[PDB]
This record gives C-alpha cells, sequence and structure tokens, in this order.
C-alpha cells in the first residue's frame, strides 16, 4: 500500500484545555475541530502549504438507478482531499471533482459491487420518496487499507450548512489536516495558532463554561488496523 | 423570545430518534389532540439564487411556512398586510434585512428564480422583521407552504421534511400526550422498526443525509 504523498510532512490538529457544578476538573483532549479552522489555517498562517477538511457522515443505504441496495461509508471532502491523499481516479474528470453538490465520487471496490460501468449512473438514499439523486462524477482509487482514512463515496463538504463550515465553537465534527513545508516544526506554530484563534473565536462563552483550549498540529499516524479476527483475517489471505 | 416560548414543542419520532415528520402530522396533532394550544408545519427550502425585477440577483435562504406561522413566532409585519400573508402561492415575504439588501420599498415588487427560463414571477407581499439571530429558525424569504404537492402535505409515511411545532396549553406536560398520539398515528397510518410520536420542548440553540439532500443546489 502506498504512503500518502509528503506523508512526513501532515498534521491534524488536535485540541487541547480544561473544563470544570460539583464535578471535578476535565483534561480536555479531541482530534476533530470546528468547521472553520482548516480554511483559515490555510490562509493565516505561515511555513502551510496546504490544509484541507473533512467530515465523516457515516454507513447508510444507497440504491442505484430504482434498483439495487448497497450499504456505503460516505466522507464529505474538499477537492484538495485528492490533493492531499493523493487520490487519482480511475474514471471521470479529475478538475471537476467535488465542485458540485449533485455529484459523487465512488471507490473502485463500490464500483465493482455496484456491477461496474458506473460512471453517470444515479444514486439516492434508500428510504428516500423523491426522484432528485445524486449523480456518480468519478471513480477513484481505494484509499488505502488499515488505515484511518476510510470511504466508499466521496461528498462535497459544501452539503454542510454555511455555518457549520464557518463555525468556531463547538460542533467539533471535522479533521483538519494540514501540510507543512520542509523545515517546520509544528510546535513553532502554536503561537501563531493562538492568534489566530483569537482573531476568529468569540471566548466569551467558553469562559462562561470554564473552558479554556486551544489548538496544535500533531503529526498524523494513519494506521488503524482492520479489527483482526479469525474471519476477518481469512477471507484475505 | 417567541411568545409562550416556554410552552412550544417539536415532534420528535422514536423507536433512532429524529426531530423531523411527514407532512399530515402537524395540521392532525391540532384537529385531534387535547393540550394543543396552536400547531404549524415547515420546511426549509435551501438557499438560491433569486432575481429581482429583472436585474440583480440575491442569495436568499427560502422557507417554506403557513401563516400560522406568524403566529406562533411572533413575527411582525413592517409592511403589507398580516391577513394576506402566506395566503397565496404566488407571493412571498422578505426578511427587513433581505429587503434593505434590495434597496427597499420593495412592496409589490417582482422575483424570479434565477435558472428559470419562464417569465413567471414571484411578488413580495410583506416584509418581516428578522428572525432572532441565536435561532435555529431561519428565512431570508417565506413561501406558503402549499408549494409543496399533496402527496408531500398529506403523507403519513416518510418524506419527513417537515418541521412541526406545537405549543401546548398550560399545565399540559409533554409526556402527557404520548398516548393521544399514538392513538392518532394508528388511525392514520397502517402499521404494517417501530416509530412513534412523541413532543420535546423546543430549544432554538445533526442532518441526515436524505435532509442534506433535500436543499442541495
Amino acid at each position: 500500500e502506498r504512503d500518502f504523498p509528503h506523508h512526513d510532512r501532515i498534521c491534524i490538529v488536535k485540541t487541547h484545555g480544561t473544563r470544570q457544578e460539583g464535578d471535578k476538573p476535565e483534561e480536555l483532549d479531541f482530534s476533530q475541530v470546528s468547521g472553520g479552522v482548516a480554511p483559515a489555517i490555510q490562509e493565516e498562517i505561515p511555513g502551510v502549504e496546504l490544509a484541507t477538511r473533512t467530515t465523516l457522515y457515516g454507513t447508510s443505504k444507497m440504491i442505484l438507478e430504482d434498483n439495487k441496495t448497497y450499504e456505503t461509508k460516505t466522507l464529505l471532502a474538499e477537492p484538495a482531499f485528492l490533493d492531499m491523499f493523493g487520490v487519482e481516479l480511475i474514471a471521470g474528470v479529475r478538475d471537476s471533482a467535488l465542485r458540485d453538490n449533485m455529484t459523487c465520487l465512488i471507490s473502485e471496490s463500490l464500483a465493482r459491487k455496484m456491477g461496474g460501468d458506473v460512471l453517470g449512473k444515479r444514486l439516492r438514499p434508500a428510504e428516500s420518496k423523491s426522484d432528485r439523486a445524486i449523480t456518480i462524477g468519478g471513480v477513484f482509487e481505494d484509499l488505502p487499507h488499515n488505515s484511518s482514512i476510510q470511504a466508499d463515496m466521496l461528498l462535497p463538504i459544501t452539503w454542510m450548512p454555511a455555518e457549520s463550515l464557518n463555525n468556531w465553537i463547538g460542533n467539533d465534527r471535522y479533521i483538519a489536516y494540514v501540510r507543512l513545508r520542509p523545515g517546520v516544526s509544528p510546535e513553532s506554530l502554536d503561537e501563531a495558532l493562538l492568534e489566530m484563534q483569537k482573531r476568529h473565536q468569540d471566548m466569551e462563552v467558553f469562559r462562561k463554561a470554564g473552558v479554556e483550549l486551544h489548538y496544535s498540529l500533531t503529526p498524523f499516524n494513519r494506521l488503524r488496523l482492520e479489527d483482526p479476527t479469525l474471519v476477518n483475517m481469512l477471507r484475505i489471505q
């Protein structure tokens, strides 16, 4: 399995801090962030080559062309996801990818399960009573296995409400990936991150809840092994 | 805060829990359930571009609503006739902020969906005072819920794109109504996962894939 491009230089944004009505003080440790953070980092923080955001929808059922039903794991992503993770399309137009809200990308395995030749076909949620549908605009090479980044289907992040995308308080449902330029240590950026946080985040809301937190970059280790049961393991020997 | 905000609930579904319902629920609740002062329904259209008098284009968050929406949420009309509001499918109400953005004096002007090749138009029948900022309820433009087809509106199964708001009478607990709701459900939907209606207090302060898909442009 491939390494991601420049993998030695990819970090994720973590959040650390403390909270506090009868209950003892809590140390806060998050691996996900509010929507607003990733774009701001790319714009504002020196030494950042690229930043991008994802949010996992999860697994749900999709019906293809009004017939067969497929369980699909859906991830919401930016066009930059393709660059950040070196994702190549087997079919469809790369420039187009993940720009139109009514279109999706499907993994090579999923396309195969669907019977192949899926480009241009239409998908909708299994329980939908509408003829509105999502069009398959591309097919992407399966993402590396035994990795934290997992998706059967990719949809544009713009599906999310503008309020979420621009949020700095709570709703920490996004993973923010940051690629640094060579020679930049993640730790060096703590102060700038703070400056950025102060610019965008109303701090009042936190003090009211007795919360202090801050962001820091940590190197990204993708490894997440598939649950190693005999049943799982046997299937791939 | 909305009027009697302490007594406002929304309809949730329980089996798995959801805060939206099929089109038919709200009217039935008002009709058949004792302890209920008022009930109304809305569905979010989404954000789209509207063209004003064949000139400038404005991005507009659009919400479909009933006239009772004005009562339930205490919405004052800055301009136009309240009694007329949201009666006619071919008219809309516009927020003060949008009206201002639009250069003002917008009463009677005509709007068309940008991407539309027809010349049919919606007319601005009123301007409403901006809704509270902190709320889950947001709209630049209000359109009559009767834009939706009968098949949607009267439906009890699926297509749960509606938010149903209920104002209880004083001294009635939400919990108290679970039984009457169940009776209501049996009458309206043949029951043949288990799903049931319940009321939870509305807190003006998590999208499903179907929900998101519906409002995408």
